[PDB]
C-alpha cells in the first residue's frame, strides 16, 4: 500500500514490501496479442483498464497497450484518465460509467469522451461543454441488455423520446451507441444484442443521425468470446485482458498473482487458541507462520479459518481469525517452511495452486471485488 | 485512489474524487487530547497508527500526534514508518507486528524498534544489525494472552530458554516486554495481564534486567479504557484514536466518513431487472440514482441489496448487484434528490445515520475490515 506514487510508479522492492502484488507484463502482452488475433480485423478493442487496471496499475499496463498499438482505452476515475493521457495514448478514451459532473469538469482537459444515459443529465453536461468553449463527445448509454445502470430504457416511449433530446445537444458530438450485457449466459446476451440492434437502427433512422460517424460497441469479455455476433464495431474488453474471463478459454493468461512473505517461524502447545476471541484451538502441538499479510493489506477477514496459500508448494491452511496486518498459517506438517519463504495468497507455485475457484467459493462473491483493491493495497509489480 | 501522491498527500478534491474519505482533524485531535487526560500523565502513550492510520491517512494524522507530544507512534508496514519520519515526528516509533527480515533490513534507515518473538527470529535480526554497525532496539512479544501470533510461549520451559536467549543477543538493545489481548472482554483481559505479569516478573529476574529501563506495554484500546490497571508503563491505542472503540465510550468521536456522488437519476419502469443476474425486479415504476461507488472503491459485493445510504437525509436502498465502479439506489420515494447531491455510504447525513454496527452485520466482520481498504482505494481528504 505504497505512501509514494508518481503516476502509478512507486519505489518498492519484493524485498522491503510487507505484500505485493505481480503484474505479468508477459500475459498481458498474450493476451492483447490473442484478443487482437481472435478479432481479427473485424472490431477495435477498447482495453478496459478501469479500477486501476482491475488491480494491475493502468501506469504498468499502459506501455503494452501502447505497444500492441491497441486503439482505444476505457476508463472510470479521472486519475484513469490522468495516467493514460500522461502516457502519451494518443487515441480514443471512453469512460464506461456515468461521471458526476463537477467530476467530468475536471475531466474535459484530458479530452476523454463521457458517457451519456439520460436527458437531464446530457442537458447539464451540455451547460459545462458550452462553459468551456469546447465540444464534448458523448457515447449514449443505453438499456438494451437491462442493466438499469447508466443507459436509457429504449424500451418504453419515453425513453425514446428521452433518446432523442440526448442528441438536440448542441455543444455535446454524439459519436457512439452502446449497452452492456448483463447475464454472462450465451441465449440472454442474445436477446440483449437483437434488443440493441433494434434499438441502435431506430434511434439512427429517426433522429436522422448517421452509421458512419458512430461505433455500436456492446460486447464484454464473455459476450466477445462467446457471442461473436455481438462483436460490432468494438469491443471493450477488462477481464480477459487479464486472464479471468470464461474459466474455460484457458488460452487467456492469469496476469496477477498475489504475495506475502513468512515474517518467522513460532512453536506452540497443544491447547493454545489462535488469533482474537480465541476461533482455532491447537489440536496437537505445533508450528505456525506469522504471515507479514492481513485484511488491512486486503487479505480480507472472510478467510479466517477457511483460507489457504502456498510456501514451498505447500497447501498450509489459514488458522484464526485474520488479524489485521498478520496472517497466521499452520505449517505444523511441513518442517521445510522457514523464515523470509515466499507466500502465495492466490495462484500458483511450483507444484501448488490457489484457484480463483477456491477463492470466490470463500468469500462469497466474484475474485474482482478482492483483486481490484489488492490492487489498491499494495504494491503492483512487473514481471516478466 | 490517487494514482499519483507524496507522502499521503494528493491534489484529490471533493469534486474530482468520485469516491472518497473525510478524516475529521478535530475529531483526531480532541480524542488524542481525551485519551492524555483519561491517561493523566501516569502512563506513556502510542498513536497505533498502522494501516496508514487505520485507512486515516497516516501523513494525515501525524501533525496533530507531533503537536499534542504524543511520544511514541506503532507502525506496521515499511512505509508508514518512513512517512512518520518524514513527517518530522522523533520519538520513539516501534513496529507492532514480526516484520520479515528482508524488510526488517530495509527499515533500519528509519531507527524503528523491532517486534520479536522467538530466539531464532532473534538471533537472525541480531545477525543484521551487526552486519550494519547498528544496535537494534527490540520489543520482546510474549505470548501471555495467547493469540499465539507474535509472542514467545512463556507457559513451557523450551519457550521460556527462548526468551532468554531473546536477551543474551549481542546486537540488541532490548528495550520493552509486551503482549497483546485476546478477547475485548474485562475477565480475559485480566487473566492475560495477570499471567503477563508473572512472566516479565519472571523474566526481569533471571535475565538480571534493569526494571527502569524497561517499558511494560500491553493494553490495546479496549484495555486501557475499561481496564486501567493494564496500562502499566505505556498503551497502544488505535480505535480510540478514530473513535472506533468501545461503543458505549462516546467521548471518542468518529474520525471518518465515506462519501460519493449522485451521477444522475434514470426512470426505469415496472418489470425491469437491477444490474448483473438480475438480481432484483422493480416493484413500480423507479427512479433509480446512479452513484459513482462501486465495489473496486472499497464499497464491496456483500452489500447487493442489502445495503443502505444517505441522501439529502434518507435512508435509501442499495439495488442490484454493486457493481465494480457504479452503485444503483431507490430514490422513487425520495424525489429531493438530484445529480450531484452528497453520498454518505457510511457516517451521519443531516439526521441520518449509517452505523458501524448495520454494516458489521453485513459485513460479517468488524468495521476495520471494511475501512482500513476503503482508507487504500479512496482519497483522504481532511477536513476541520
Ligand atoms: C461498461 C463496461 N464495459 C466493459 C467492461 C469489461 O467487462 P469484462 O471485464 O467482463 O470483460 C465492464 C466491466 N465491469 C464489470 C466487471 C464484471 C466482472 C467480470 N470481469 C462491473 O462493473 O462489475 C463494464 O462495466
Ligand atoms: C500488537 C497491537 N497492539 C495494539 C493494537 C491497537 O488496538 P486498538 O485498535 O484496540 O487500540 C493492535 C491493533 N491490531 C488489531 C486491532 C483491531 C482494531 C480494532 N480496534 C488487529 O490486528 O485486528 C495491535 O496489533
Amino acid at each position: 500500500p505504497p505512501l509514494s506514487m508518481d503516476n502509478g510508479t512507486n519505489a518498492l522492492t519484493v524485498q522491503n514490501s510487507n505484500a505485493w502484488v505481480e503484474v505479468s507484463a508477459s500475459a498481458l502482452q498474450h493476451n492483447i496479442r490473442t484478443l487482437q488475433a481472435e478479432l481479427a480485423g473485424k472490431s477495435r478493442l477498447c482495453a478496459v483498464l478501469k479500477a486501476d487496471a482491475y488491480g494491475h496499475g493502468i501506469g504498468l499496463v499502459m506501455p503494452s497497450i501502447i505497444a500492441q498499438g491497441v486503439p482505444c482505452v476505457a476508463v472510470a476515475s479521472n486519475e484513469e484518465a490522468r495516467v493514460v493521457r500522461a502516457s502519451g495514448f494518443t487515441g480514443q478514451l471512453v469512460r464506461v460509467r456515468l461521471a458526476s459532473l463537477s467530476e467530468l469538469e475536471d475531466a474535459l482537459q484530458y479530452d476523454m469522451e463521457e458517457l451519456v444515459g439520460s436527458a437531464e443529465f446530457a442537458r447539464q453536461v451540455d451547460a459545462i461543454a458550452a462553459r468551456h468553449g469546447k465540444t464534448l463527445r458523448i457515447h449514449m448509454a443505453l438499456n438494451s441488455s437491462g442493466m438499469s445502470r447508466n443507459g436509457v430504457e429504449m424500451a418504453t416511449w419515453s425513453g425514446r423520446g428521452e433518446a432523442l433530446q440526448i442528441t438536440d445537444q448542441k455543444h455535446l458530438k454524439l459519436v457512439a451507441l452502446m449497452t452492456h450485457f448483463a447475464v454472462e449466459d450465451k441465449d440472454d446476451v442474445r436477446k440483449g444484442l437483437a434488443a440493441f440492434n433494434e434499438q441502435t437502427d431506430w434511434l439512427i433512422k429517426h433522429a436522422k443521425l448517421d452509421r458512419s460517424k458512430l461505433t455500436l460497441h456492446a460486447a464484454n469479455s464473455f459476450a466477445t468470446l462467446e457471442v461473436p455476433e455481438a462483436r460490432l464495431d468494438m469491443v471493450r474488453t477488462g477481464g480477459a485482458l487479464f486472464g479471468d474471463t470464461v474459466p474455460a478459454r484457458t488460452e487467456y493468461q492469469r496476469a496477477m498473482q498475489f504475495k506475502s512473505h513468512v515474517a518467522a517461524v513460532h512453536s506452540y502447545p497443544a491447547g493454545n487458541t489462535v488469533g482474537y476471541d480465541r476461533t482455532f484451538t491447537l489440536a496437537r502441538d505445533s508450528r505456525l507462520a506469522n504471515i507479514t499479510v492481513g485484511y488491512s493489506d486486503g487479505y480480507r477477514r472472510v478467510f479466517t479459518n477457511k483460507g489457504h496459500v502456498l510456501i514451498n508448494g505447500h497447501r498450509i491452511p489459514v488458522v484464526g481469525k485474520v488479524s489485521m496486518n498478520t496472517l497466521m498459517v499452520d505449517v505444523t506438517d511441513f518442517p521445510d517452511v522457514k523464515g523470509g519463504n515466499e507466500v502465495v495468497l492466490f495462484g500458483k507455485q511450483a507444484g501448488g495452486e490457489i484457484t480463483q475457484a477456491e477463492m470466490e467459493e470463500i468469500n462469497g462473491a466474484l475474485l474482482a471485488d478482492l483483486y481490484t483493491v489488492w490492487g489498491s493495497s499494495n504494491p503492483k509489480i512487473l514481471v516478466d
